[PDB]
């Protein structure tokens, strides 16, 4: 009988706030009949990673019969500067690493759908750049086609969000960046945008530690030369180097900036009392659960996502869940959508909307021109954007706990703890 | 079995189009879900509209012909919903016209009883107003009329009977029928006798047709006027060829037509019982009866079929056949001489549809009725048993 389903659809509709709206019907269909206006940009995402027991299907069955090897338009972000479509590729993250040619093919199919619904630029979110030669494998295949929207890794806007987060975690921590020992764990695409931008827009730190794998020794040595001769960093520069896990010199840092794609390299239980942690990674370079545990028990650290932006005006999100997956889902999973901060938007996805509104913000393929992120940073300030409030995945750091941290590990107070004697 | 001309696709045609796996179409045709049957679905009528159809148009077929591509799009409505709420019917149609435009359709046919429920297109043209971003609509009734005349030609040919010595009875002279009668008198030998049958409300309308027959159409045979209260009057059963084009079903009793009668019926649903016509044919081979609006292409058509997945869980056409109404939209997109039709029209240009179909070597579909094809051997037996000289020598079961 059909009474439970019509009431369940009444619950999500009568709970649609002014800024979060579920829609049970296909966004693609609604767009084609004229009930959904076109978008100015889009962002591509994947279905995370497959649990054998989150879903009752096999991984191969999901790809073939649930996703049907087709991109799925799942969200719309309505902002004061345009509309962004969120399009899920019919793949998990491990599928994109094991077959790059297939990943490129399904991306191009999604680029064509993105053009139909109006997108002029398309962001590659998450680990998609890492698996597609940072966009280069896609650009080679699009060749001389001009019918498709232009791609972007968005990492210049992501780098701006990380520096905005560095600015915000220091303020809320009651600390000054010029007296921090900043450690960078992994200098990859985003890290190559954060480090130059940080030195141009924020006060220079007292000390900088560059940490990456052994293979990049001379690469870090030349980045060290960039610091002293291009950006004029006059402080101390240490070169940390690790295999599998961070070296024990990174725990001497008071601000840790993570930009690796390898998870759990940083032991959250070994950072000293008072450490600030900004990490743009999915998954994060530390155990989030142990970090929430340590923060709740001791109010010992400040830690946050680095790639999230906060809009000065709220954003209306329209959400269409995959119907066959919506049934297997529970009420607690749906609450995560309704309880999302309507001011927040990821820097990566937002970058595509920025390119469609400002022609001076050119799309990025490959890793290059870290300095250009300054233009992203300045425009985000002109629009009164800041970093997202301190949070990590599902967990928001309560203001009172942040206050307790600020009262005990602020400036002039860090030096009076045991591990800083 | 499995032919290369009928292919089932489990994935959404709309999605496949947006990722570039399906080329755009040149035209489209709008249909509906027949009539709600509680013995087929366990869902209630309103639940199907709200949660199975989701009040959205459904792109369900592609027909690839040698003269273009046609998309078949189902409105999220049953037939009686179109009559009971014309405003809502226009709104869903405009939504379908928007979808049809995205996938490239330049012209869109209104199939079935959609014209009869939308002022023959004028209820839609009013709502589209000055919008020029949408594909142009057509009732396609000039092409349907051409199909009916081609069927009249074929049924008399395969029956071994000459139309000039036939007594032709017209049941239902609405939009389609008014294209058939004049076109028949231009393309085929004039019959010996013509009977015009419609309801009492159209008495003077039929009387007006008689005067045009003798003064404009040049008909010199006998003209009889019959009125139908509910079922057809008993004087149409004196006709040897019956042409039907009504919007009400089972008005003609198939069991009362005389041995040797020819029946061409464009009505959908048919104005007679399909199951009894088949039963009478298999036991007696007494009649020829066929669809009237079905065209046969000289070259085969490749049909892609995407069934609505929720309905498919509960869920063999001739690859040369395509309905004249749907094909009319494709004709408008390839020959700007054939313009779309909205409202009841003069049907002067009806002959051009007939001539252009003949140049393309089109004819009517082989004699069939929905799922049932009349075997060629049985048609041969009919041809030998029911010539004009032999009709009086059969026992008419009274
Ligand atoms: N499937 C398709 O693609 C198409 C189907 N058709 C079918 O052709 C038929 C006629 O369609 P239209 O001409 O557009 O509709 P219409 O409503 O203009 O024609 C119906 C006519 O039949 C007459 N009629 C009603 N009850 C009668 C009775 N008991 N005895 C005699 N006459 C009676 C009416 O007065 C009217 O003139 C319908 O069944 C329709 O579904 C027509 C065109 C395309």
């Amino acid at each position: 009988n059909e009474v439970q389903e019509t009431l369940n659809k009444e619950v999500v509709q009568t709970k649609n706030s002014e800024y979060v709206q579920f829609e049970s019907r296909s966004l693609l269909s609604l767009f084609t009949v004229g009930k959904i206006p076109p978008v100015d940009a889009a962002a591509l995402c994947y279905w995370g990673e497959y649990d054998p027991e989150m879903f009752d299907w096999s991984r191969d069955y999901m790809i073939e019969n649930i996703f049907e090897n087709l991109p799925f338009w799942t969200m719309i972000k309505q902002t004061n500067w345009g509309r962004i479509a969120i399009i899920a590729l019919p793949r998990f993250v491990s599928d994109l690493y094991s077959n790059q040619d297939d990943a490129v093919q399904v991306i191009i199919e999604a680029l064509e759908m993105a053009g139909i619904i109006g997108a002029k630029f398309v962001s590659l979110t998450g680990l998609i750049p890492s698996a597609t030669d940072y966009g280069l494998a896609i650009t080679k295949a699009v060749a001389n086609r001009e019918d498709l929207p232009k791609i972007t890794t968005g990492h210049r806007t992501t780098g701006a969000a990380v520096v905005l987060t560095i600015k915000k975690i220091c303020e809320q921590g009651g600390r000054d960046l010029s007296t921090e020992k900043v450690g960078f764990i992994g200098l990859g695409s985003v890290g190559m945008n954060v480090l130059p931008l940080m030195l141009k827009c924020l006060p220079h730190p007292q000390e900088i530690t560059l940490c990456d794998v052994y293979s990049k020794l001379e690469f870090l040595e030349n980045i060290e030369q960039n610091l002293v001769h291009k950006f004029g960093f006059k402080g101390k520069i240490k070169l940390a180097l690790s295999k599998t896990t961070v070296p024990q010199e990174i725990y001497d840092s008071t601000l840790i900036v993570g930009a690796t794609n390898v998870a759990n390299v940083l032991d959250i239980m070994q950072v000293k009392p008072g450490t600030l942690i900004v990490d743009d990674s999915g998954p994060h370079c530390f155990s989030v659960e142990q970090a929430i545990k340590r923060f709740q028990e001791r109010e010992d650290i400040l830690f946050s996502e680095g790639g999230m932006l906060r809009s000065p005006f709220p954003i209306k999100t329209t959400v269409h869940l995959l119907p066959s997956v919506e049934k297997i889902m529970n009420n607690a999973q749906k609450e995560a959508v309704f309880n999302s901060n309507p001011f927040n938007i990821m820097g990566c996805a937002f970058s595509a909307l920025l390119s469609s509104q400002f022609e001076q913000l050119e799309p990025t393929v490959g890793i290059c021109d870290g300095e250009q992120s300054e233009l992203h940073y300045q425009i985000l300030q002109e629009l009164e954007f800041e970093a997202g409030d301190l949070h990590c995945e599902h967990y928001v750091l309560p203001a009172k706990s942040i206050a307790n941290f600020r009262q005990r590990f602020g400036k002039d107070l860090l030096e009076h703890h045991h591990h800083h004697h």
